[PDB]
């Protein structure tokens, strides 16, 4: 039952963000969150409840909205979750998405080790 400081899971989780945003071009659907509307895709919050994206994280880790590791990890894998919901598999914004899953395991499994 270990409390981080906000500061202290800032400072660990932001490079595993950091490297997800910086992936180019895989990154660019998620850099910021899916406009339906703009889209034309009506149905999206229809399947998806909760979205989430990378520009969200980002806020949630700057303004302390994580008590704790695993929330993160949480809102990582609620984004890659949707994209793998909603898109089809043979689509580039799906294949897009695994390929950013697999930077994202690479980076946060010494960083969770080392931490929660
Ligand atoms: C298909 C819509 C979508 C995007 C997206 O941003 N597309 C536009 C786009 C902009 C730049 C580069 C590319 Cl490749 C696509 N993003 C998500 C997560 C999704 C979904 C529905 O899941």
């Amino acid at each position: 039952k270990k409390i981080f400081k906000p500061e202290e899971l800032r400072q660990a989780l932001m490079p595993t963000l950091e490297a997800l945003y910086r992936q180019d071009p895989e990154s660019l659907p998620f850099r910021q969150p899916v406009d339906p509307q703009l889209l034309g895709i009506p149905d999206y919050f229809d399947i998806v409840k909760s979205p989430m994206d990378l520009s969200t994280i980002k806020r949630k880790l700057d303004t302390g909205q994580y008590q704790e590791p695993w929330q993160y990890v949480d809102d990582i894998w609620l984004m890659f979750n949707n994209a793998w919901l909603y898109n089809r598999k043979t689509s580039r914004v799906y294949k897009y998405c695994s390929k950013l899953s697999e930077v994202f395991e690479q980076e946060i499994d010494p960083v969770m080790q080392s931490l929660g």
